[PDB]
C-alpha cells in the first residue's frame, strides 16, 4: 500500500455563517459526482463518526470533518422543522 | 476485503408517508409544552440511538419511538439537501 497524504492544512478562519448548509451541499455533489451514494454515506457518518464515510474526491470530506456530527444533525433537525413552518428560537 | 452489500430490506411494513415530518412536528411541539429545547433533545435521541432522551408528556415520545433513528436521519438529510434546492430520492 501507498497512504500517500498530504493535508496542507488549509484552515480557514470563521467569518462564514451557515456553513453547514454549503458543506453538505458540497458533500452531496461529491458523491453524485463520485458515483455513490450521498444520503447513505452522510448518515452513516453522522452515526457512526468516521471521515472514511465520505470519498476523499473534493474538500468535502475535510469540510464536513471540521464539524462536529452533533452541531450538523442539529442543523438537519432545525432545518427539518423550519422549512415545515415552524420558526426555531 | 469484505465487499459486501447489506441490504438488510428489513422494511417493516408502514403503510404512512410525510409521517416522520409529523411525527417530528408532534415531538417539536412535545418539548415547548414542557419547557425544554426540541432539537438538543431529538438529535441526541438519533445519533444515541436512546429513546429516552424525548420526554414522557405527550404520545411524541411512543411516536418517534416507532421509527428507527436511521429512517428519521435519512430522511432529514434529505429534506435538508430538497428544499434546498435538490431533488433526492
Amino acid at each position: 500500500m501507498g497512504f500517500t497524504d498530504e493535508t496542507v492544512r488549509f484552515d480557514f478562519d470563521d467569518n462564514r455563517k451557515k456553513a453547514i448548509s454549503e458543506t453538505l451541499e458540497t458533500v452531496y455533489r461529491a458523491l453524485e459526482e463520485k458515483g455513490y451514494n450521498p444520503i447513505n454515506q452522510i448518515v452513516g457518518y453522522l452515526l457512526s463518526g468516521d471521515p472514511a464515510y465520505i470519498p476523499r474526491y473534493q474538500d468535502a470530506r475535510n469540510l464536513i470533518r471540521r464539524h462536529e456530527r452533533d452541531e450538523i444533525m442539529e442543523e438537519l433537525t432545525k432545518y427539518y422543522l423550519a422549512n415545515h413552518g415552524i420558526d426555531i428560537k
